[PDB]
């Protein structure tokens, strides 16, 4: 039950130095807690996880467990490239009480099922009184969860559920029947958030929630009263603000920090580069999103 | 509206000569027509189209509008190899009468968008005061309708909309807010029917229809009443259904001919050659379905 | 013995109202004759075979026998869509004593190995005294031969060797590798010729090759000779041809039957539909490509 | 010319505690000086880069460097997840004289063109006075390098070729034609040697190199002489050698590592994990692909 609603992903908060900012952090959880959402997934690639180091992880758990605590419910994503730093955080988010525990498989290499078996395992192990969620991620991180890692994954009694990235709802759909109503799988696409849910996706996480958390939290509301046609209309309009966000030459990401910006005042920094930065030319996109949003919120809330 | 609601696809009939059945097809057509399902989609994949000959093709949309005429829309689909034999289907279509006529992409093939273009105009000048149904089936035929292979598309009045067989339910999305009120998207994933038409797919055409009609009439009746547990759960009944029907040696055509011989008395015939034929340890697999569907049906309707 | 070397696909040979050109085809043959080449490929992809008609494809080999017995190697191509089709003219192909027959595997749909091995053995038991080529195209057909189906394959004797059109030479290594000495691998792809033929493969079809087959010819005898400076120096000259061919807006096909006219006053007429046809924009490229084969003769013959 | 030949991929060389082993990278080094191989590819994915951190990786190439100066050309792979950490070694690896720095491209998300350029650039900028080498992997890190990347990477004076390890040999033969003979084309398929060596790459870094260096210069030598038929029996025996490292429950370079400790005596620890490790029944496929090894120096040495 603490695990199902809208759950957005955190960002990076950065100083003007490319430094993680604890006043960031701190300032973009309370932002959080203000807009009444279930939960926040930290440092998943979202939060730019892939380019911050094993202390700048750290560092964003714990700032953002200074505000959260009995408020919103956290899962932090805790993997690395090694399964050595992927444990060290599993510890670590252990050690300041974390609801849950993240991990998308191994990267680059495409490992068989024992080798990714072993190393979620490893992980868990690591935080062994915390529920732990496994991906479905094959578009970036190469092949997607089979039925037998997850038959495999679920002798793992700590294993709560999956955060389904695939595009494919029928995914969501299977792995739901297969695990039954002791598990919960994340919805993935931000794009899809009410066909996910419907089909059996009782979580939702995104990206794209940070930006416009109460449309999400209206569509949710909208999924659970059954009134499609209003849910519909709601997802109509966050699919073309998110469109919209992707448009510009700097990354989502990036454009998300500058409506934020605009539209709330926080001062969540940049980009971590490899990231593409905005350029002058991406400030009229970033403009003409951040008041998608606002008139958004006036015609559903 | 004549479009909207569940359009089952419409099975090769055959005698036992492997020949197409007028008695077969006229039989299967009477079978749709009483289970009050809105209309047949004739001769796509589902119907063993890549396996038909010309002449094939005119024997079974001529039978089947011997029964169809005013209780079920039919929608025709003409696509050939050849642009020639297809155009020679539209003629033959828009002869009978047909309310749409559809088209799978060029295949085998990559062909650039103009030749795609040129090839579903050419067919849509051969029936030019009949509706026409483009496709988006990245899987089979190659790659995916692209939102300006559909623009240059709309640029021809006759056609009405897509027939989405790829996977993602954003595409739906991206199709139905691009073309607006005047077209409609039919769901193409037939495990997917309550996602994809929640989202925006006002149609519904899929393989697995007519073995059990009555359960995507009543999903969808829960669909429209906005009951998404029931839904749901109906779902759930038709994909393990589905999944028990693929598990099979034989082709899951195969398998659904010998379901409506047991559960209808309905004699379709085998599945064209090189679709593989059922073996006899796949007559288990066979009853365990067919049985499943009685089940689901008690249940749920 | 028979197979080693290059034997070019055959192509189209229309008249001017779109139909097989008995004339056409004998007025290839005699060009392939001409020029020395081991053997034609007839009624494959690059003979537009998705787009003939079972009697169109009898016409053509018919044809081609009439003018190559005792002095070219004939393969001839007869998938078809269908089993039955597909062994119609593998029969009649027996009948008129070619050397080998050739099969793409089904297509559109992604049928399981079973099925593959069973419609190739079916159509290899329409023609019971003839070698057998089968295929590795999983650009086009979905999927690529597999050792487990290529194993299943060699049970049937008349089976020698696969075409391998993918794009790694490790699978010429490895299908030679696991056959062995009485078996053998045409190279597919035009542009890595000198590549998948010292790596492996004896035997080397392809589609460009009618457009300058003294090329292959000579790039052919520099791989023999163990010239691979001179051999590198004719392979990127046929691959800047090549390159400079599919830069048309019309097919590439299209493009070479245009060349054949050009430097040889060959008459193959156009591409069959839905293939795109030469506009006035592309008759420079035309021009351009058949002078840059002219001036790659005279340099390296 | 110091980079055409045999470069092998340098191997992670760990202690018992599998920390990095300064005298098992030192002795390692005089290994690949002692068989008399071009050159040595430091910290690339086959040296297990994507696990090592920023200071093990300072660490590598510091001892490599204390035994290979005047001897073996050195390119040292310098990409991290993070632009910062990626400048970072390339500095470290310019104050320690390389020959060239190489980089992957951004993996995990699917940047724009744009971006992997600035990234490459950044890392070129952080070594502004070394030859740098850019790569074509789109299997590991998503798609492949384009010829528009290509060509704006080659206004950067510094960049001296590609490393391609995508399957096409086609995809070097565009690479050198567009580059020309002032850039090298590194192959990357090891089971492709001879084959991407003849149409164009000039240059050769392989992950199994290290394993059997004998063989691969033996194999380039008769590439250099020309004597085809000999070069494609080593091809075809290290080949199967390759096969059987993969066969496997282990990693390969785990199983490398445990060959070299038969043949060689050296002791380059275990593979970190998450790269499985060796089990019990792999020890049998260790020792016959060491076997294998041998067989294959005493037949073509």
């Amino acid at each position: 039950e603490k695990y199902k609603g809208v759950i957005p992903a955190f960002y990076a908060c950065y100083d003007k130095e490319g430094n993680i900012s604890p006043e960031g952090v701190q300032g973009l959880t309370k932002y959080f807690v203000k807009k009444g959402v279930k939960g926040v997934y930290v440092n998943g690639s979202s939060g730019e996880c892939i380019y911050q180091s094993v202390e700048d992880r750290k560092i964003v758990l714990e700032n953002v467990m200074k505000v959260a605590e009995g408020k919103l419910t956290v899962i932090a994503h805790v993997a690395c490239n090694n399964t050595k730093d992927s444990q060290e955080l599993a510890r670590h988010a252990e050690g300041l009480g974390v609801d849950a525990i993240a991990a998308i498989p191994p990267i680059y290499f495409h490992l068989p099922e024992y080798a990714i078996a072993q190393y979620w395992n490893a992980i868990s192990a690591a935080a062994p009184n915390t529920d732990f969620v496994i991906y479905n991620i094959p578009q970036l991180a190469g092949v997607a969860l089979t039925q037998n890692l997850f038959v495999e994954m679920r002798k793992n009694p700590n294993v709560i559920g999956v955060k389904n990235s695939s595009m494919p709802v029928q995914d969501i759909q299977m792995f739901k029947q297969a695990a039954g109503a002791e598990y919960i799988i994340f919805n993935g696409p931000d794009e899809q958030f009410m066909s996910g849910r419907v089909i059996g996706a009782e979580g939702a996480i995104g990206g794209t929630y940070g930006a416009m958390p109460e449309l999400y939290l209206k569509l949710d509301e909208c999924i659970n009263a059954g009134k499609m046609t209003e849910a519909r209309k709601i997802q109509y309009a966050c699919n073309e603000i998110i469109y919209k966000m992707c448009s510009a030459h700097g990354n989502m990401y990036a454009v998300i920090k500058a409506i934020l910006k605009i539209n709330e005042g926080l001062e969540l920094g940049a980009v971590r580069e490899p990231l593409p930065a905005l350029v002058d030319e991406d400030m009229e996109i970033v403009k003409e999103a951040a008041q998608m949003i606002c008139d958004a919120k006036k015609k559903f809330l």
